[PDB]
């Protein structure tokens, strides 16, 4: 079964753990990957209510289980703090734009 289901995408937990702790540590030193500079800071602009505290940033998470190193990123982010709490998993697939829902 899936964790989290973005669009045709299935996460189980572990994914989304590997992802995140990607982001993380290269939110920690300061580094970014591919041409839209990745993790960046969400801004929320949708108002999801996550039940953890901002800043938040999105880093992408992979359909392939690969972890993101350059060029397409996908649809799919997960979203995380400061405190290395997940936010949220959320995509492009099914919202208009450049807009997200959450993964189900
Ligand atoms: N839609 C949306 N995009 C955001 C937010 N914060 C940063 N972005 C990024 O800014 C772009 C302009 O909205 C979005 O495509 C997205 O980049 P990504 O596509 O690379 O994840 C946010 O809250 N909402
Ligand atoms: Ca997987």
């Amino acid at each position: 079964a899936c964790d989290y289901t973005c669009g045709s995408n299935c996460y189980s937990s572990s994914d989304v753990s590997t992802a995140q702790a990607a982001g993380y540590k290269l939110h920690e030193d300061g580094e970014t990957v591919g041409s839209n500079s990745y993790p960046k800071k969400y801004n929320n602009y949708e108002g999801f209510d996550f039940s953890v505290s901002s800043p938040y940033y999105e880093w992408p998470i992979l359909s392939s289980g690969d972890v993101y190193s350059g060029g397409s990123p996908g649809a799919d982010r997960v979203v995380f703090n400061e405190n290395n709490q997940l936010a949220g998993v959320i995509t492009h697939t099914g919202a208009s734009g450049n807009n997200f829902v959450e993964c189900t």
